[PDB]
């Protein structure tokens, strides 16, 4: 723990906590250079987890008493209210003054309005008393803009506070655990309830507070909207009590998609997984044509789902702008029809009250109603899982262990106790031999003797500290020295005794950075016998009195093993109590004891002589930023330019139509008051407005805002559901056509990682995202338009705020980007710490280190909530200088139209200031859309840079053989060449070989001589160098399918494709069921599919898992037989195969390919030896090319020595039967 830079929140007034001053050297840093994990600042000491932790804890055990002495139901909500209860309505203070000052304001707004109207004369008292209205104004939206963020972030630090409390008790738990109800549950759901169950408590506290102060506004700002013109505010309010409920009946019916299309999405990801695992072998099958309609038959729903909720989505943000015009022509037409006058005193007073309880249940309050099950529904989930059980508590100066009729169950439903009767008693400097079968019990004593099995009868005695080693090598993540300390304190000769002991020389000699380098989870890098190798020496480091080996020998060889055994259990341990488990009975000899377990019970315990002369057998008890050609792309891939254009005119034509739409009212106040008036003074006329021509207009008017809606938020969607449908055939169809060596490039999890995250992103995610942003750009630049086209004499004090506003945006976000990857990078080092800790807690408890469990994690924990506080007050600095740019447009647009009074008639004074009034909640929500656009735009790469792929050639080039291709299959290889990449290692080096008419020439040689090479250059696989002749015709004039169907192989692996057997064995249906029926009983094969109810169409599994690997060969074997072509090839087909099966495949290919072309490429000698001709390949060059048995005369021969190798009577036997099939074939006569 070093002391770095603390927080400047404790050295700073209130002025620079509510500015946020103090996060100036921060940025100034981060601007200059790159932020990393050395630069951050400390949270408040005042609880970092314990302070947290322990608080929490102690009401929770304190609830026990309360829920003992009745015993009713246990509650664990009531303890998390009793806690922070206590300072809830200091906060709640703060909602009252703030959330009240938009109501009054329109109030001080109306009593400007109606001052025009007198101003006539020179008035300057009555602008001497308008002076302290037009300075309320100004001044009240001043707390409504720079205090709000401050409490913004006081609500949101309340909950990573329970979010920290919550997850530091969920931790400590899970050491006084019930392993028999472990072991009933599944170590997946303990760490998987970590990363959903905590971030919920971050959202509900915000939004939890406008409960009691959603309904309170829907009553005040009634009652004031009702002290208006009269009744006719009803007919207003009549739709928004029914337009709520009116969007939870979409809802309800988006649930029944969006769940139901998953069966299409889900189910071609997974098969891509098979197709795409062995590129290598379904390439030279000539099968892309059988598995692509595949794929296109799946991709032909998917799209047709989504659009069929792309416009029930794409309808409902139509309506949320075209609502604020619904409201307000409703009101009006049932204000005049009943006979009234109308004053522009009387109108912004309302329509600006017409969104302020408007945005308040309509987007402000659905969260307070569906973010509260959420968090409740993980309350009742943890409390039952912390109320499972708990363990019961336990614990002459001689250190030994004694063992007196112990029995004990693993089970209580078992009938059979796993120990029967065991007594035995060891003592310091014996070495106790625990032998016998698999599942005898061995494991289950040792841990007996650890005390984790619960005695039933008997009792057992130990004195001293025990070191358990298990049977499957546990490791946590660190270094080779702290696993083998263990926290214990480093001794140089110590360890270094330890190690020669325990022979870590040599892996510490292979390995780079010796014991100093990190080991991840399960120790991947290290192999098992290394891992128990450590294991083994960590136990002997700790220097205890009690050793229980759990099997640490049988995972290395016998030389390693017999050399730790001799240097460390006899030499080291000579003086320690040792019980040790092995299966191998040639370290008996050197134990002092040798107990036997069978079934439980104690056969016999003594010593290796006193076996020996009781004449029993071991043996047999043993035995069982984004530039614009990415936007420019994006937009060409959806459709021509032309609907684009006609996009931007509808969206011209549907904003216009929006300002203007507002201008009717004015014209319509601006005429009733203007003449109409003079009744009794000024003049005498009876006329008044035609109400058949100013109604009927409005209406006209008003009909051109839905209809307009619905036509633009319908196009949008579709294009970029479109672009997609064609962006995804344009890289799947040319993915499939790749050469072999790009494959081998890229691993599997990076190939198969671009076609399920970034393939769904640009459907649902990134049209609702970028729709947003193109609605609310129009919205803004309408609001500066209307304060400049009125008073020309803005626009000349409006440049260096909007030169400010650019320089400010790129100095923000040029170090946002830092703090964000930083806390994603520290965000979870907890998942690894809990999950390498509850698989082997057998051992983590029998050492007494309780006390270095929760400091560890604890450090852990200070890691990632020191990286949160930094993007939370991050998030609170830019939106804090962007509310200052805001809250002097309105003080420049009030007095600069008051000084100007003579020169309007509170039109355009009314007009101005309704407009520029709502400018502030609506230019923040703006800037944020563009930047997730910013940053949801950098994803998408992958998809268009795997669109201009390399091919190697058509799958047919030209003028097809005529239908006498092939024959007998003379093949010449003239000087063949074969590199597996352009300019790198040749394999194969002037390959010349002739091979005649029906011959049986097989290939032999040493792993990675070339002989896969071969055929893999037969099979034109990659461009050879040379000229590599068959059947008199060159390979390279001819296509690739042509010479892939007309040659069949039997591969090492034998590899089996889901679905039925008739799409395996003929997946174009080119035979017919008698020809595969007969080749199925030919292969003997009839009788075992037979008795399976579909043994046309068994859905076979995954690699076939069904099915044994002879099986499988045998499958192979019948598709070459179905196949019918004049070549065949065989490579290490018969090598994990069993010989009774094996030779049943080798009569199969003597009987049926009798008068073909075999290639024969296999391991074993056996056969080999009846080919006609061997081809010995060493370093990609042949070198002899004759009959096995001339061959074999020559002993400086390279295949005669591998002959020999075998043995002397398996190479006689060799020689012999090819002496046999010489005279056979060379001497018929
Ligand atoms: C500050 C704020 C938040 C906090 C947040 O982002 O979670 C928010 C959350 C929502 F679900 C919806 C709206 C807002 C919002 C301000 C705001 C709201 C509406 C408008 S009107 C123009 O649609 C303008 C601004």
């Amino acid at each position: 723990y070093q002391e770095v830079k603390p927080n400047p929140l404790q050295d700073a007034n209130l002025c620079s906590r509510v500015f946020f001053w103090w996060l100036n050297p921060l940025f100034k840093i981060g601007h200059k250079r790159r932020l990393e994990e050395d630069d951050m600042y400390s949270v408040l000491p005042e609880d970092r987890s314990q302070h947290l932790g322990e608080e929490l804890q102690g009401f929770w055990d304190k609830e026990v008493l309360r829920a003992e002495n009745d015993a009713q139901k246990p509650s664990l909500t009531r303890a998390i209210i009793k806690c922070y209860w206590k300072s809830y309505l200091v906060l709640g203070i703060f909602t009252l003054i703030e959330e009240s000052a938009k109501v009054i304001q329109p109030i001080f707004l109306g009593k400007i309005i109606n001052y025009f109207e007198n101003y006539d004369p020179m008035d300057s008292v009555a602008l001497n008393t308008a002076y302290a209205y037009a300075t309320v104004l100004t001044f009240c939206t001043l707390i409504l803009a720079i205090l709000h963020h401050l409490y913004f972030y006081h609500v949101q630090c309340a909950g990573m506070r329970l979010r920290v409390a919550m997850c530091h008790m969920i931790y400590r738990k899970a050491l006084r655990l019930s392993n028999m109800a472990m072991g009933k549950t599944t170590t997946g759901q303990i760490v998987n309830l970590l990363s959903n169950d905590v971030n919920k408590f971050d959202q509900v506290t915000v939004f939890l507070h406008f409960l009691w102060a959603g309904p309170l506004q829907a009553i005040a700002v009634t009652a004031l909207l009702w002290m208006e013109i009269g009744i006719s505010c009803l007919a207003g309010m009549a739709v928004l009590i029914i337009l709520l409920p009116l969007q939870s009946c979409f809802g309800k019916l988006f649930s029944s998609l969006r769940s139901k299309t998953a069966t299409f999405t889900d189910a071609r990801i997974r098969t891509m997984n098979e197709v795409i695992t062995g590129i290598r072998i379904i390439k030279m099958y000539a099968w892309e044509k059988s598995f692509s309609n595949l794929i296109t038959n799946l991709r032909k729903k998917e799209i047709s789902k989504i659009l069929r909720s792309s416009c029930l989505r794409g309808m409902n943000l139509a309506s949320f702008f075209s609502a604020s015009k619904i409201i307000v022509f409703v009101t009006f037409t049932t204000y005049v029809l009943l006979g009234s006058v109308i004053t522009a005193s009387r109108v912004f007073v309302a329509v600006t009250l017409y969104g302020a309880v408007r945005l308040t249940v309509t987007l402000f309050f659905p969260s307070a109603i569906e973010r509260v099950s959420e968090a409740i529904v993980s309350i009742r989930r943890i409390q039952t899982f912390l109320l499972l059980d708990e363990i019961s508590q336990r614990n002459d100066g001689k250190k030994m262990v004694h063992v007196q009729d112990f029995t004990a169950f693993w089970d209580k439903a078992s009938e059979t106790p796993t120990l029967q009767g065991l007594s035995f008693t060891v003592r310091p400097g014996e070495l106790l031999a625990v032998v016998g079968p698999v599942g005898a019990g061995k494991s289950s004593l040792l841990s007996a003797v650890l005390g984790e099995l619960a005695p039933s009868h008997g009792l057992v005695s130990v004195h001293g500290r025990i070191a358990y080693v298990s049977q499957q090598p546990w490791v946590f993540s660190g270094t080779l020295r702290s696993n083998i300390l263990f926290g214990k304190k480093y001794e140089k000769e110590r360890y270094e005794k330890v190690i020669k002991a325990c022979a870590l020389k040599k892996d510490l000699q292979l390995l780079e950075d010796g014991d100093l380098t990190v080991i991840g989870d399960r120790g991947t890098t290290l192999s098992g016998g290394q891992k128990a190798r450590v294991n083994l020496a960590r136990a002997v480091y700790q220097d205890a009195d009690i050793y229980l080996l759990d099997d640490p020998l049988s995972a290395v060889d016998a030389e390693v093993s017999r050399h730790l055994f001799e240097l460390c259990i006899c030499q080291i341990l000579h003086e320690k109590i040792t019980i040790l488990v092995t299966h191998q009975l040639q370290y008996l000899k050197a134990a002092s004891q040798i107990l036997i377990l069978k079934d439980g019970k104690m056969v016999q315990k003594g010593t290796y002589t006193e076996f020996l002369k009781s004449g029993i057998d071991f043996g047999s008890l043993l035995k069982k930023k984004v530039g614009f050609q990415a936007y420019k792309n994006y937009f060409r891939a959806g459709a021509h330019w032309i609907v684009f254009i006609f996009l931007i005119l509808l969206n011209t034509a549907a904003q216009v139509a929006y300002v203007l739409q507002d201008w009717w009212l004015s014209y319509w106040a601006n005429k009733q008051s203007m003449l109409n008036v003079t009744v009794n003074g000024g003049g005498n006329v009876t006329e008044k407005l035609d109400l058949n021509w100013y109604l009927g207009i409005y209406s006209g008017l008003t009909v051109a805002t839905v209809l307009f809606g619905i036509a633009r938020s319908l196009l949008v969607f579709y294009v970029l559901v479109n672009s997609s449908q064609t962006l995804h055939n344009k890289m799947f169809e040319s993915i499939l056509k790749a050469p072999v060596l790009f494959f081998d490039r890229n691993p599997i999890g990076r190939i198969l990682n671009r076609f399920s995250k970034d393939i769904g992103h640009l459907d649902d995610l990134l049209p609702l995202t970028f729709l947003d942003f193109i609605q609310t750009l129009l919205q803004v630049v309408g609001v500066v338009s209307v304060a400049v086209a009125v008073i020309p004499w803005i626009a000349i004090p409006l440049v260096p705020l909007g030169i400010i506003f650019i320089f400010l945006r790129r100095y923000f976000l040029e170090t946002s980007r830092d703090v964000k990857r930083l806390e994603s990078t520290t965000r979870s080092p907890v998942f690894s710490h809990l999950s390498s800790s509850l698989q082997g807690l057998w051992t983590i408890r029998a050492y007494k280190a309780e006390e270095r469990c929760q400091e560890l994690f604890d450090a852990h924990q200070d890691l990632h909530s020191e990286a949160w506080f930094l993007f939370l007050t991050t998030s609170r600095w830019f939106a804090v200088r962007l509310d200052a740019i805001c809250a002097m447009f309105v003080i420049i647009v009030a007095f600069g139209s008051l000084i100007l009074a003579k020169t309007l008639d509170a039109g355009q004074v009314g007009l101005a200031l309704s407009y520029a009034l709502t400018l502030m909640g609506m230019f923040q929500w703006c800037v944020r859309q563009s930047a997730e656009v910013e940053n949801m735009m950098i994803s998408v790469e992958r998809v268009i840079e795997y669109t201009d792929l390399e091919k190697e050639a058509p799958w047919e080039y030209q003028k097809r053989p005529p239908p006498a291709w092939p024959h007998e299959g003379v093949i010449i290889f003239d000087n063949v060449n074969f590199m597996y990449s352009p300019g790198g290692p040749l394999v194969l080096k002037h390959l010349t070989a002739l091979i005649k008419s029906q011959e049986k020439v097989g290939i032999v040689g040493r792993t990675g001589a070339g002989k896969s090479s071969l055929i893999s250059a037969l099979f034109r696989l990659s461009e050879p160098e040379g000229k590599i002749w068959i059947d008199k015709i060159l390979t390279t004039e001819i296509g690739l399918h042509d010479l892939r169907k007309k040659m069949s192989i039997i591969p090492q692996e034998p590899v089996l494709f889901t679905g039925t057997m008739r799409k395996n064995l003929d997946p174009f249906n080119e035979h017919t069921d008698e020809e595969l029926w007969n080749a199925l009983q030919e292969v003997q094969l009839k009788e075992t599919i037979e008795d399976l109810p579909g043994k046309m169409d068994t859905e076979l599994a995954e690699s076939g898992s069904n099915f044994s690997v002879g099986q499988r060969q045998l499958v192979c074997l019948a598709r070459a037989i179905l196949r019918k072509n004049q070549i065949l090839i065989i490579d290490e087909a018969t090598a994990n195969v069993d010989p009774r099966t094996d030779e049943l495949i080798q009569k199969k290919i003597r009987e049926k390919f009798a008068h073909c072309t075999v290639l024969t490429i296999a391991h074993r000698l056996n056969t080999i030896i009846d080919s006609d001709k061997i081809m010995v390949l060493d370093s990609g060059r042949l070198k002899e090319y004759d009959e096995p048995y001339v061959l074999l005369q020559n002993k400086e021969s390279l295949f005669y020595k591998m002959v020999q190798q075998l043995g002397k009577a398996e190479a006689a036997a060799l020689t012999e039967t090819a002496k046999q099939v010489y005279f056979k074939r060379n001497y018929p006569h």
